[PDB]
DNA sequence: CCAGCGTGCAGC
DNA sequence: GCTGCGCGCTGG
């Protein structure tokens, strides 16, 4: 399964392969502009590659790299926990992690694996990629 | 200038 | 059901 580009340009569409990258991004994304939170996106991942070294980071450092973000504190946090839990729990949907809610679930559900027919977004990013998937299904070859 | 917005979430 | 978290951006 792979999630095709659409004409939205969500960056889930070039996520889906690390389930834990995707995850991270709806993070930074929590009532924040992709514009701004995208390129510190990747200033995160190239210091914290992976969960396992994110669930090892003092969240006071990963706080100072969100600052221009807002919620900082807040998602620097969220950030080490969910890591940690992401690695360590028990899960079949990342909503019973900490930190991901229905918006990052429904993510999850349409980019990492094959459940977009299942899922009814109600963020409405999600849903402009969800209806055009619905009318496009037929001629993407899905 | 400056009120509202931007691909939410947990805790209450 | 509501609130705290929070910045830079946005556009009249
Ligand atoms: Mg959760």
């Amino acid at each position: 399964w792979t999630p095709p580009r659409s004409p939205f340009n969500l960056v889930q569409e070039t996520l889906f392969h690390d389930p834990w990258k995707l995850l991270i991004a709806t993070i930074f994304l929590n009532k924040t502009s992709g514009k701004m939170a995208i390129p510190v996106l990747w200033k995160f991942l190239e210091k914290y590659p992976s969960a396992e070294v994110a669930r090892t980071a003092d969240w006071r450092d990963v706080s100072e790299l969100l600052k221009p973000l807002g919620l900082y504190d807040l998602r620097a946090k969220t950030i080490v926990k969910f890591s940690d839990e992401y690695l360590t729990k028990q899960w079949k949907y990342p909503i019973e992690l900490h930190g991901i809610g229905k918006y990052g679930n429904d993510s999850y559900r349409i980019f990492c694996v094959n459940e977009w027919k299942q899922v009814h977004p109600e963020n409405h990013k999600l849903n402009k990629y969800h209806d055009w998937l619905w009318e496009n299904h037929e001629k993407l070859s899905l």
